[PDB]
């Protein structure tokens, strides 16, 4: 369980970098227009 | 009991974390006007 819950904050952790970044691009997106 | 809390730490953090991004879109729609 200690395992499991801990991979699950990597995961978290993971994802949320993603989507900051994906969001950094986005924005990059839009001030392009 | 207390992975259950520990576990809302990280379903808190990550859910703030998705709250600062899309206002951080936000802000950069608002300034694309």
């Amino acid at each position: 369980m200690q395992q499991q819950q801990k991979e699950a904050e990597l995961l978290q952790k993971e994802e949320a970098n993603i989507r900051d970044n994906q969001t950094k691009i986005i924005i990059a997106q839009i001030q392009s227009e």
